[PDB]
C-alpha cells in the first residue's frame, strides 16, 4: 500500500509466518509430553502474531482515533495479538520453572491488565488520559518483571530460564518506551519508525525467544 | 420477522434450547467426576449456541458489511458462538482420549485461530482479501483434523472416539464450503439457504454429537 | 465531571484501588501454594475492577444506546469487569471446597453466559427484548446459586465456605434487581442512584468478600 509502514508490516508478517512454519516442522515427532507443551505454546505465539501482522498489513487491524485534534491511525490489532501471545510467553517461562499455580494466575492476570489497559490507552480520545492508562499498564509490567525476578531446578532449566528472563526484561521493557514516543503517545517518532521498532521487538520476543527455548534440553523431562 | 432466514434461526434457537434442557436433566444426579466433565462441556455447548441463535433471531447478532459494492448482512454472532463452542467440542474429544496438555493447547489454539480468522474474513471490506482469511482459517481447520487423525485406551473409549472423530470431520469440513458459497464468500447461495445449512450443521455438531457422546459408557471412569 | 454519578465512580475507583494495594501487601511473603492461589485470585478481582471503574470515571466505558426513543447512557465497562471477576470469585469458592473440574466448568460457563447475556441485554435497541436477555441471564444466575447450594472438608473450610456462599447469594441476587429498576431496564431509578447501588454491591462483593476470605485459615493447606 501507500502507508509507508507497509514494508515493516509485510516483513513482520513474513518473519512470523516463517517462524511458525519452522517451529511446526521442528516439533514434528516430539513425543515427550513436557516438550510438547513448550512446542505448542511456542509455535502458537508466532502463528497468532502472523495473523495479526497480516491484519495490519491488509488494513483490517487499523482504526482512526481522534485526539489532540487530529485523526490518528492506531493499529489496534497489536493488542489482540498481545492479549494472547504475552501470557503464552509467560506460560513458557512459568512452565520451565514449575511455577505454582497461584504465581501463574498472578502473571497471566497482571499481563491481561497490562494489555487491556494499553488498549484502553490506545483508543482513548482525551489526550492526557492516554498517559494515565500507559502508567497503569506500565505498573502491571513492572509487577510482572518483579515476579520473574523475585517470585521463583535442574541446572539446564536454571540456565535457560535465566537467559530467557533476561531477553524478556530487555525486550518487554522497550515496548512502553516505543508506545510513549510513538503515534499512540507523544507522537515524537512517526508511525513508520514506530512500526519498525515494534516489528524488531516482536520478532525477537517471539521467534528469537522461541529459537532459544526450543534449542534447549530444558524443555524435556529428565529421561534415560 | 421479514428476513426470510428467520425460520431457520427460530428452529435453531428452539433445538439448541431443547437440547440444552435435555442434557441438563440427563446429567442430573451424575456423581462420577469424569462423567461430570463431559456433561458440563456437552451441556454448555448448546446453551451457548442457544444464546447466539436467539441473538441472530432478534437481530442483535447481525451487522451490515460493505463489500463488492453492496451492504451485506453478516451474522457475526455465529463467531462469538463458535469461539467458545468449538474448543469445548475439541475438549470433549481430547478428554475422551486422555490427550497430552500440549496437544490440547495445540488444538484449542489452532481452533481460536480458525474462528478468529474466519471472523476477520467475515468482516473484511476488501472482497478478494476475504478469501485470504478463509484460506488461513481453512489451514487451521486442516491442522485440527490432522491432529485428530495423527496426533493421538479402553475399547469403548476407542470406539466412541472413532465415531465422534468421524462425525467431527464430516460436519466441520462442510462449514468452510458453506461459507465459501454463501453470503460471506462468493454469494452463490442466498443467505436464507446458507442459514438453513449452518442450522443443520450446528444442531448435528452440537446436539447430535452430544447425544452420541453422552449415551456412551466411555464418559465414565472404570468402576466396579 | 458533570455526570452526577461521577462521585460514585470516583469512590469505587478509590476503594477498588485501595483494596488491591491492601491485598497485594497482605499476600507478600505467602509461601503456601494453596494460599497463593487464593491471594492471586482475590487480589486480581479488585485490580480488574479498579481499571474498569476508572474507565467509567474517565468516560471511556460509557456508550449511548438508543431505545425507548431516547439516547440512553449505558456503562458497558461493567460487563468487561464482571466477565473476568465473577468467574474468579466463583473460582475462590470452588477451590475452597475442592470442587470437581466438571463443576468448576459448569460454574464458569454459566457465569460467562450470565454476563454475556446481560451485556447483550444492556446494548439491545428493542426495549422489550432487553428483558428477554435479563431473564436468560437471571436463569443462569439461578443455576449458579443452585450449584453453590446443591452441587457440593476441614471444619474451617466448611465454615468459611458457608459464610462466603451466603454473602455471595445476598449480594449477587441484588444485581438483577438493580439492573431491572435502573437505567438499563425499566428506568425507575436514575443512573446516579443505580451507580451508587452497583458501587456498594461491587465493593462488598470484591473487597468485602476478599477480606473475609483472606482472614480465614481455610486458605492454607493443613500443615504442622
Ligand atoms: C524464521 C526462523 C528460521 C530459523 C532457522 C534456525 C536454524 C531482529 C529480527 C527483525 C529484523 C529482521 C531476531 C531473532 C531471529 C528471528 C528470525
Ligand atoms: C432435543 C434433544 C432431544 C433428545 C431426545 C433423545 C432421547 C438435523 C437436525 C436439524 C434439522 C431438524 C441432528 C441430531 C439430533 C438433533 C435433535
Ligand atoms: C481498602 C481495604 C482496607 C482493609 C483494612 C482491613 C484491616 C460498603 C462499601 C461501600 C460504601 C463505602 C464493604 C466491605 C469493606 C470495603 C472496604
Ligand atoms: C510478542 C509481543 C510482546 C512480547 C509484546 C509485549 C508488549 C508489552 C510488554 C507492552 C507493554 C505496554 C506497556 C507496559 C504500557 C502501555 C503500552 C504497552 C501495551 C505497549
Ligand atoms: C457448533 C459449531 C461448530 C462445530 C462450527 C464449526 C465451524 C467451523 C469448522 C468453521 C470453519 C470455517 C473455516 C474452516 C474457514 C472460514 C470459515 C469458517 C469459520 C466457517
Ligand atoms: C464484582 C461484581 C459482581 C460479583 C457482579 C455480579 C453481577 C451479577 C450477578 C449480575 C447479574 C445480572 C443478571 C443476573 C441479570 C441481568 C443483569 C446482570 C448482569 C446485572
Amino acid at each position: 500500500t501507500g502507508r509507508p509502514e507497509w514494508i515493516w508490516l509485510a516483513l513482520g508478517t513474513a518473519l512470523m509466518g516463517l517462524g511458525t512454519l519452522y517451529f511446526l516442522v521442528k516439533g514434528m515427532g516430539v513425543s515427550d509430553p513436557d516438550a510438547k507443551k513448550f512446542y505448542a505454546i511456542t509455535t502458537l505465539v508466532p502463528a497468532i502474531a502472523f495473523t495479526m501482522y497480516l491484519s495490519m498489513l491488509l488494513g483490517y487491524g487499523l482504526t482512526m482515533v481522534p485526539f489532540g485534534g487530529e485523526q490518528n491511525p492506531i493499529y489496534w490489532a497489536r493488542y489482540a495479538d498481545w492479549l494472547f501471545t504475552t501470557p503464552l510467553l509467560l506460560l513458557d517461562l512459568a512452565l520451565l520453572v514449575d511455577a505454582d499455580q497461584g504465581t501463574i494466575l498472578a502473571l497471566v492476570g497482571a499481563d491481561g491488565i497490562m494489555i487491556g489497559t494499553g488498549l484502553v490507552g490506545a483508543l482513548t480520545k482525551v489526550y492526557s488520559y492516554r498517559f494515565v492508562w500507559w502508567a497503569i499498564s506500565t505498573a502491571a509490567m513492572l509487577y510482572i518483571l518483579y515476579v520473574l525476578f523475585f517470585g521463583f531446578m535442574r541446572p539446564e532449566v536454571a540456565s535457560t530460564f535465566k537467559v530467557l528472563r533476561n531477553v524478556t526484561v530487555v525486550l518487554w521493557s522497550a515496548y512502553p518506551v516505543v508506545w510513549l514516543i510513538g503515534s499512540e503517545g507523544a507522537g515524537i517518532v512517526p508511525l513508520n519508525i514506530e512500526t519498525l521498532l515494534f516489528m524488531v521487538l516482536d520478532v525477537s520476543a517471539k521467534v528469537g525467544f522461541g529459537l532459544i527455548l526450543l534449542r534447549s534440553r530444558a524443555i524435556f523431562g529428565e529421561a534415560e
